[PDB]
């Protein structure tokens, strides 16, 4: 038989639901258990699992119509692992305001609505031909329904579940299907060989969680995984010192943060904030932690963002005088401000908080670090500052500017950001312009008032490292997944 796979990652998502999984650690699981209508083609013309090329997959080909519209046409005989065949009906759903973004869809899916697109209802013109839209202007339809939105679901099998069940139980139409979910320690997939593309190479896939990041590294030198996840470059000597291991690493598009529940006292204006931004400095965090790996943007601007990105702005500030002055202007007591992480579910997590905590005590703030289990997040009224991630998940700067920290965004909504009404207004304006000098202009503007808010701090993209046996055979992508579509073999 085929071999099984077996991982050592650094965490698991709460539910395989796979818009509830978006996470650092949910894609690698159900992009393996789904599939979308085009797919992001990492290795495409050579590139080294960082090209943007769109290709069709459930879609076998698609047209845009106008600047609001997207007709696909389905491949035919597709089925979802309980044997149903997907149709338009099933795509209808998945885009559906009932399902995803309609107010109805919040207790299903939380962030649905916040994430996505000003959909309209889906046109479903026959078993395999669905039009996408939405009800103003979007070029975005064709990127969104590549990511991570807009894996296919199953409409009577989730109808029956619900959201959460289904979250425990899935089913898609993607090369493994699923086995088994204990949760807080592992998931366990088999192969799928009724897939409709190329067909699965492992026999089983296994993510055990394995907390601690030096637990995980020798449980790859025992020889008790194939593949680990989420380690830090001060790991690559060690690993590749064995003739039988190596490291594998890229930087992804994704970026590492700080934020802060502006429901508090302290955070609800932006001085305290701005003033522990400004006393952050990256590049010694990116030398001493990360070996000069990571990448530190000019701003929440990467270049993922093709047009939108803007390659001529200047580097995020970093200035410890103004920020003593801004905690004396603050008020800001000496009193300790908590810092919530969970372990090092981030790479260097606990590392860079360390170091920030020092650069914090040198202008005045005393932060302490508290920790908190996988899967027991505080509770929000409990937490002062926190770290995060988000990946840009589009190739244009829409994501996650507007879906994250927009106004119809989380950091506003539950996490208190009184954002200017200038910056809700340009994310009105760049959520229909078709890309341009106002559009390009009005992104520019949005970033620099996102630094002078400071309701997140970036640090930096991380360089995401993996280990791996060198008999297995797999190549890393430019983003926060797992691919082995193509891209998995052994011996
Ligand atoms: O970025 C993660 C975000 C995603 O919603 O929530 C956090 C908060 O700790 O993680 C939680 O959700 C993911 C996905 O279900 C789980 O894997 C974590 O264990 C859970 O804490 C962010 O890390
Ligand atoms: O795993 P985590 O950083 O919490 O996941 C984020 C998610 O919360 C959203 O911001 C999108 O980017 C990541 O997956």
């Amino acid at each position: 038989e085929r071999r099984a796979l077996r991982l050592g990652v650094n965490g698991l998502p709460n539910s395989l639901e796979p818009v509830n999984a978006i996470s650092n650690v949910g894609p690698r699981i159900v992009n393996q258990i789904f599939d979308t209508l085009i797919a992001r083609d990492f290795f495409a013309k050579g590139a080294p699992g960082n090209a943007i090329d769109l290709v069709p997959a459930l879609a076998e080909s698609w047209e845009r119509i106008d600047e609001k519209s997207v007709r696909f046409k389905l491949r035919q005989k597709v089925m979802f692992h309980d044997g149903v065949e997907l149709t338009a009906d099933d795509v209808a759903y998945t885009f559906s305001s009932e399902r995803l973004w309609g107010p109805e869809a919040i207790k299903k899916i939380p962030l649905g609505k916040s994430y996505s697109l000003d959909f309209d209802e889906p046109v479903v013109e026959d078993k395999y031909t669905v039009t996408l839209r939405t009800k103003t202007p979007s070029y975005l339809i064709e990127t969104f329904v590549a990511s991570w939105m807009s894996r296919i679901v199953p409409k009577e099998y989730y109808k029956k579940l619900g959201a959460v069940d289904f979250g425990n139980k899935p089913v898609g139409t993607g090369p493994y299907k699923f086995v088994e979910f204990v949760a807080g320690d592992r998931v366990v997939l088999e192969a799928n060989d009724a897939y409709w593309g190329p067909k699965p190479t492992a026999s089983k896939i296994t993510y055990q969680i394995v907390a601690e990041p030096a637990t995980r590294v020798a449980g790859l030198i025992s020889g008790e995984y194939d593949i680990i996840t989420t380690l830090t470059p001060d790991d690559i000597q060690l690993i590749n010192s064995y003739p039988d291991l190596e490291t594998r690493g890229t930087l992804i598009e994704n970026f590492h943060m700080f934020t802060f529940n502006m429901n508090q006292e302290v955070f609800k204006d932006k001085k305290l904030r701005r003033a522990l931004a400004l006393a952050v400095n990256r590049p010694i965090m990116v030398e001493a932690l990360w070996k000069k790996q990571a990448s530190i943007p000019a701003g929440f601007n990467f270049p993922n963002y093709g047009e939108t990105f803007d390659p001529k702005r200047k580097a995020m500030e970093y200035n410890v005088e103004e920020a003593k002055r801004l905690v004396k202007e603050s008020g800001y007591d000496g009193t300790p401000i908590t810092y919530h992480t969970m372990g090092n579910y981030y790479a260097n997590a606990m590392p860079a908080l360390m170091m920030m905590i020092e650069m914090w005590k040198q202008i005045g703030v005393n932060v302490v670090m508290k920790t908190y289990a996988p899967g027991s997040f505080p509770p929000d009224n409990q937490t002062w500052m926190r770290n995060w991630s988000n990946g840009q998940w589009m190739t244009d700067a829409y994501a996650t500017i507007v879906p994250e920290f927009g106004p119809n965004g989380q950091v506003q909504k539950r996490w208190g950001w009184k954002a200017p009404a200038e910056f809700n207004e340009l994310c009105q304006k760049v959520t229909v312009l078709p890309n341009g000098k106002e559009r390009f202009d009005a992104y520019n503007r949005m970033r620099d008032i996102f630094e002078e808010e400071a309701p997140a701090v970036i640090l930096y993209q991380p360089y995401d490292v993996y280990a791996a046996r060198k008999d297995v055979h797999w190549k890393p992508v430019s983003f926060e997944m797992m691919e082995f579509r193509n891209n998995l073999s052994f011996g």
